[PDB]
């Protein structure tokens, strides 16, 4: 992968939450998120997929990834998906937009659905 | 997984998509995405996560999965995560919202990122 | 505007609530939303706008529009704004996605907002 | 309304954009927005709303506001919702997210819709 060895390894967002994420040659990202905030302690199994082949005109590489807010701890009955993209350089970055979705009834179903962003970097 | 049976399967969405998907009993989601519309062609692969152990109060599982829209025949530099719930019963629903992210330039960033709703159902 | 009549008048959604609107000339929405769920009784004031001049090629009318959920009864310090566009036709719709956002404290800001999507028909 | 003068002014954001607003004792929102970016010259009407009586508890003001992109230069059948809060203070802020609908053909409808996220200070 064009980016598999800028996407792996540690990341940091603006909450002080930290994603640890395998980038395979296949287009696989795999690895374990902790939040810093909500319903969530230790770390949480996360799966995701990223362009593997990205543009070379200088855009960002596409990518996503999930965590469902279940672990040996806690369940938070929840998913938070990114999407977003990673941007390679001396300060390399990846900017994401997310929603966390709650299972909730029918009735409670249109206030399932949280929306936010995090930017991630190497440091903090 | 409470739901391992009732989220394992082929899903099709309002446009006509095909997720096909196996859930595990550990949480995971692997399987195929075909969309019906957009810079896509064929099967791409997609991971994901679910709640398996949802609350039995009558919510819905959270979950959500990633495609990266590359695959053999094209690559469209862009990621979809959807994040929703399955409801279970006589008429099985996924309920997603997702976001769609295509790698740009820095300049190009504000308009990087779709939104929308896909609901996917057991027919059509 | 060339979607003025259209617009102009009172539509419903999904959830059963009331959206009563008048499309100016000038590209003006104003009237009342009463919501049928969350903290929320009677009507609020909403103020908006539209594309009064759309494309002619079978294009939707791009429009938004903002609540604050405040009146003489209660204030729930939050305001939605929805955005969508609206089709003409016998069924005439306006399709929306909505961004709820809450006044919280800075270390709750990240779950500050819910994202939704709201379809309005003239019955119902 | 609390924030009344808080709110009223010229503010900016991350790309350059001017948010030109006066904030009304009922809660209106009136002015003009010139974006620095997308299919767009000069200023643009906007309205919208907010909370008038925010809590006393340290939380922001829940506010949004719209444009619909079309002035006596150009018409890019577009419409954007900023949702979001105004944080008070010595570094005075409105945090928002937003959604921009574009009219599109009913098969591009999954299409239509841009989200992102706004920053807006009182100086740059
Ligand atoms: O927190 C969680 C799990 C952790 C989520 C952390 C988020 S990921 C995006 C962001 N980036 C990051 O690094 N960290 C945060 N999941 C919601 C848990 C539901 N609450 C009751 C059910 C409900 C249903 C509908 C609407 C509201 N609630 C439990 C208490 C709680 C916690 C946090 C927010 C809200 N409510
Ligand atoms: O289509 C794709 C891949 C397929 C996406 C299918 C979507 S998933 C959500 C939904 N549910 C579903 O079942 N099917 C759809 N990815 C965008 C591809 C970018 N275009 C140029 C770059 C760009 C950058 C910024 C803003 C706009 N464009 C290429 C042509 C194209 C195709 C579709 C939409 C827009 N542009
Ligand atoms: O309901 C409201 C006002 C009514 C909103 C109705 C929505 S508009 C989109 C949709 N289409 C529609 O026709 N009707 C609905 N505003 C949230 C009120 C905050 N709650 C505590 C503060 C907080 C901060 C952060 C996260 C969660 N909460 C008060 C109780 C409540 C009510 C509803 C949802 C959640 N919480
Ligand atoms: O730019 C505009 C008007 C200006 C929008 C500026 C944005 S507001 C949020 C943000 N904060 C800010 O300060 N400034 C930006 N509106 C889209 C215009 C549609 N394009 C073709 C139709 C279409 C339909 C579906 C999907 C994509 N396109 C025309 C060319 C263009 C311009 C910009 C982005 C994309 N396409
Ligand atoms: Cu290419
Ligand atoms: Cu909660
Ligand atoms: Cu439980
Ligand atoms: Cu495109
Ligand atoms: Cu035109
Ligand atoms: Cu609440
Ligand atoms: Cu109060
Ligand atoms: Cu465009």
């Amino acid at each position: 992968g064009r980016d598999q060895a800028g996407i792996t390894g540690t990341w940091y967002n603006q909450l002080g939450s930290t994603f640890i994420v395998t980038a395979g040659a296949d287009g696989a990202l795999t690895g374990t998120y902790e939040s810093a905030v909500g319903n969530a302690e230790s770390r949480y199994v996360l799966t995701g997929r990223y362009d593997s082949a990205p543009a070379t005109d200088g855009s960002g590489t596409a990518l996503g990834w999930t965590v469902a807010w279940k672990n040996n701890y806690r369940n938070a009955h929840s998913a938070t998906t990114w999407s977003g993209q990673y941007v390679g350089g001396a300060e390399a970055r990846i900017n994401t937009q997310w929603l966390l979705t709650c299972g909730t009834t029918e009735a409670n179903a249109w206030k399932s659905t949280f929306v936010g962003h995090d930017t991630f970097t190497k440091v903090k």
